[PDB]
């Protein structure tokens, strides 16, 4: 399937363990699909102090079009030093490894893999 029905665990940037997905902005995106592909993967919705507290590069979910059964379309764009690798809509947030973090949210994605 070009999409796959995911429910993302909303994390507070305080609790998170592993603060990004690597060192490259292909590393990220690579583990960024490996993580959602494996039910492994939390969003950090973005506001003012969230990003400095997170690793660059950064993986951001965006919303790629105006949302099946709850569900918004989304796809990633990696971020590194003020440039964006991809094109899309708003941010949904940022994402992260889950390593057990208790969720204040869930946030409902069609994602394109």
């Amino acid at each position: 399937k070009t999409h796959v029905q995911l429910s993302l665990p909303v994390l507070q940037v305080r609790d998170v363990l592993v603060r990004g997905f690597g060192d490259s902005v292909e590393e990220v995106l690579s583990e960024a699909r490996q993580h959602l592909k494996d039910g492994t993967c939390g969003l950090v919705e973005v506001e003012k102090g969230v990003l400095p507290q997170l690793e660059q590069p950064y993986v951001f979910i965006k919303r790629s079009d105006a949302a099946p059964h709850g569900h918004v379309m989304v796809e990633l764009v990696a971020e590194l030093e003020g440039i964006q690798y991809g094109r899309s809509g708003e941010t949904l947030g940022v994402l992260v490894p889950h390593v057990g973090e208790i969720p204040v949210a869930y946030r409902k994605v069609l994602l394109r893999k």
